């Protein structure tokens, strides 16, 4: 019989609800469907990085060498719940001695021989009090441990591989906004060089016009390297190319992601999958205790085998040269110093140390998905704010530009409105890809993206 | 007999005192009362961070899993020392063999069966030369360090609660501030607006005053959303949730932390508990060239055992059966194929090892000091012409003030210094931010706070 | 016979050319020197720096313990090539036991004590299979693998110390422009002061005067402590103090480092250091199914010994006691519980992984060479513009000298072009050590300094 106790899942050492406050919305109470329920095809909607996603999930390396280590478990776990049946083999012998006079039995040095092939085992413990069966429940607690790792290894690489596309995607307008920016310096360095070349202007004017142009163009220099270097960074992270027949993608502004019910937090203890993992690992630690308290109990061992034995190697194939064996043993300790209580102890310290990192992985949990919370909560009006600003921006423009067509202001005036509205597009593209990333990292702490469609 | 060699404890490969130069200040030698014998109960001078430690010393899952882990070695240690003893255990054998009719004694086959119950040891081996000494003594040494590792992961602890407190003070002044800002432009764009539906102010200077608002606004909900996401972070190191019943803090204006001694560069071999635990691998390593010495030299065993035997089941007990075994063993090995010396030599190597580990702790631990000291002698000035920066302005903003009770002004240019009041506080308060998390870095490198009171 | 699958090298899982864009030049093709190739000596043209490195080599802490590992792994191949040979051995024994009247020969309890010195080995496994061949083929492997581990810790170290010696040399100079900076605004604010005491200007003007003296004295501040806090991590990247007989150094204008060419991404397969330590450890994973395979085989074991036994202890002196033994056997598994099946598949799954993690290696290269060529195709524009704007800036400056030196303009008119020009003048600064940053990166990416001189 087993030895393993009674396996109780710890309680949540986290609030009873999502915290509340000024950055927060209202709560929602309990999901309808989860966020992990809601596959990666739902959630993205961009049909671009639909594809990159699909590319991503079969050409990548970590993904594939966390794939890999649920089969190298498996075959650890199979390993140890083959030790429970007997190792039947073929031993066959030889043995060749030359006692001397005093030790053999006729009184003088003979030299005495004896062969024999037998099939049988030797020394197969028969688990009675449950401990090799703890240990292939140990085996097993860690393999669905791994299986857990890896679908925590595909959430991660779905929420980076949206990461490193919206940062391209982001950048890439940035470069063309950079370089709308340097053709209006360029512009209005040419017409100041036309106001110094007839004199109304200055050297002065003419150096600080083109001090404009020179800290633009650096500025685009810097721009497209970010855009090569991720560009580098998506192909790193897709393991291959990055393919030619893709559907046309969609803009930052239209409406990319779906949003997703935050749910109770004791949800998280179902659909996190790190949070099983620790949860698994807490299991194996457990069944190590089992394993633990049969060193106590009397292990038994039994050595049986048959075959052929004789004096000489041509005996062994006849008649009348049948032999067998039959060992059992039972063994007790009595009297260690100590070390069997102290392996025991050191079982029921491991199991507090899983409760311990179980509990850590609760409490991560739940921060980084508070702050997504917070992130859309303020994201929102803060997104409004700057598109609001943006709209100023346009209705100066068309300002200074009816001004400019009417005649009162020159071309420069104009020249440098467009460069104020310019501005205030950058600072929007830079806020509306920290919202979008927010919400990645959201979907990404709330269970991932594991399943591809909706279940 | 012991073959462990004498333990040298390696120099410092360091200079001999706290570097010097226009950063650093001067150098005070030696230390009546060194910063790891300072509590953390009196550094910290504020009551509601050590109400905040308090709750973090007995909630943070980090600290109980290296609380732990002490207690987890300790029984590895027992269980090392635990071989030095024979093992004392009841033996239940049997034996039941069918022979052939040669290799039997009476030239016909027959069963040859026995059954045996003894009492005794196997395999004890005679620790002489101190194999399994050395053992017991890298054991306890592993067990030393990690003690060790515990004070290390209560002061890194310690000094992490103290920065994550201190930046939330912080971030809740920054956000207190953005909201006066906020406050001076809403004012400002309402008096715009007025002179804009009188007559006065074309629809020009209209819209530069919306992007000011809309600017601030957006500041105000990322600075929300800041001081949502350190509420977490928080959360997330004190282990359970912040308590309700918190006694009043104190301004960042105050002394919040208590100036400590430098020392010399020579104490922290002596305090810092990560050098300790270097040392302690080092005897480790030390103690296990022993075992790996007493190789070499012949080991000992003995099979010892006394209990009753028969040929039959029923005659076990039975009076005229008892028996006993004695079996000392001796073995030396003439030619292993340069396996032993292999063995030695690989512990050398890890001594070596530890060696460079041990200087390489201690390098580091020295940079941290130096930089520490480094910030402290900066910082002072820095902060001093940052507070006049502030009292110009608020001087600036005095004499603008009265110049709008005079009449000569009016309020459009009042909230222009308002503002720039504004912006020097908020400057005062990021420099008083990193001076505070400088040093509460600059009292973990000396030894940290793993002590609560003086000693 | 030998068990081990043949071994060939996967694909590179890569373009066949580094990417073109806006940002990369033309492709050259194959190299006809390689990178790794040249020396450090040759590369790093500055004797400063060569002598730092000369120094860095010898007193850093983490190449000791990679140079270290080594002669620990050669060892640890040392150990599994000596178990080939048979264990060549001693063996003293004795036995004395009181059997009882049963199971003695006499039919009275008799006590037979007997004795015996031999010499010989015991379970030596022949293997004519290949197991503990291929155990010793994965220990070489092993120990190539720490070999190249050993090289890309010595490239890392190169540029780690080069990077932080550059750092040093940019951080003084701008300790000198923020010095200078910070005398003009001093006279400055010396300037505004005289004139509010012969009644010209008002407060309102010295107050705006004393921000701006106040707001470079806190700068000039963390400036010092930024060059501190950097000469801190070059001492600590060079294990001992900076030498005092240093040579004298160049400026960041002078071209430090020599042009190396790209090649083509085939060549990264032979020369990056990490890539070879990746292949040699799927190389020790190949050798482990060969050490798998031969589980399914007959293992021959053997013992033999010759020496003297005897029954009275003063019979192991005198001739007629002498005595050998022989005893060979062969064990060969027909039926276990699928153990054997479950090694060879995880031995296959384990070579499997270092297959995705070789592959990666060689991904996670490409990124790195990609992002560097990235970096030199666009810092050319970049620091173009940057020193095209100096020049304006100090073009403006003395026009602006000019119209003080004749009379038009003021002192404090001259003074505020001069902190322009040293404002562009620390920009170039820093977009030059950007830029020999990512050339020391890039050449550390295509196979480092791992020789001193040219190969």
């Amino acid at each position: 019989c087993s030895l393993i106790p009674d396996y109780q899942r710890p309680e949540a050492p986290v609030a009873a609800a999502y915290p509340q406050g000024q950055a927060y919305g209202q709560n929602t109470g309990a999901a309808a469907v989860p966020a992990a329920d809601i596959g990666w095809r739902e959630f993205f909607r961009d049909p671009q990085l639909q594809q990159l996603i699909g590319v991503a999930l079969e050409n990548n390396r970590d993904l594939r060498v966390a794939a890999l280590n649920v089969e190298a478990f498996r075959a650890q776990y199979r390993i140890q719940r083959a030790d429970l049946f007997p190792r039947i083999g073929v031993d066959g012998s030889g043995t060749r001695q030359r006692l001397p006079g005093d030790l053999s039995t006729t009184g003088s040095p003979a030299i005495s021989s004896q062969y024999g092939v037998t099939l049988g085992t030797t020394a197969w413990e028969l688990d009675l009090f449950g401990r090799l069966r703890s240990l292939r429940d140990q085996a097993l607690e860690q393999y669905l441990a791994t299986e857990q790792a890896q679908r925590s290894a595909q959430t991660t690489l779905v929420a980076s591989v949206a990461t490193a596309y919206l940062t391209l995607k982001a950048d890439q307008a940035q470069l063309q906004l950079t370089k709308d920016t340097l053709g209006t310096y360029q512009k209005s360095f040419d017409l100041t060089q036309r106001s110094y070349d007839v004199g109304v202007a200055s050297a002065l004017d003419l150096r600080q016009a083109q001090t404009a142009v020179e800290g633009a163009r650096a500025t685009l220099a810097q721009y497209t390297r970010l855009v090569a270097q991720d560009q580098n960074a998506l192909v790193l992270l897709l393991g291959s190319g990055i393919p030619a027949n893709l559907p046309q993608g969609l803009g930052l502004d239209q409406t990319l992601l779906t949003e997703v019910p935050a749910g109770l937090p004791s949800d998280l203890l179902q659909r996190r999958p790190d949070i099983l993992e620790a949860e698994h690992q807490l299991m194996a630690a457990n069944a190590s205790i089992g394993a633990a308290r049969a060193a106590f109990f009397p292990s038994i061992s039994l050595t049986a085998n048959a075959g052929t034995m004789s004096r000489q190697l041509s005996g062994l194939f006849d008649a009348g040269s049948g032999s067998w064996l039959f060992q059992p043993s039972i063994n007790l300790p009595i009297f260690t110093a100590g070390s069997l209580r102290a392996s025991l102890d050191y079982a029921k310290i491991q199991k507090d140390i899983n409760v311990a990192q179980y509990e850590k992985a609760i409490q991560t949990a739940f921060q980084e998905v508070a702050d997504g919370l917070a992130a859309r909560g303020t994201f929102t009006e803060q997104l409004q704010a700057q598109r609001d600003l943006v709209k100023a921006s346009d209705e100066y423009y068309q300002l200074a530009d009816k001004r400019y067509r009417t005649g009162v202001d020159n071309y420069l005036t104009l020249l440098d409105a467009q460069r104020s509205l310019f501005t205030a597009q950058q600072q929007l593209i830079t806020d509306r890809l920290n919202q979008l990333t927010s919400e990645v990292n959201l979907y990404k702490a709330l269970g991932g993206g594991w399943n591809q469609q909706t279940v």
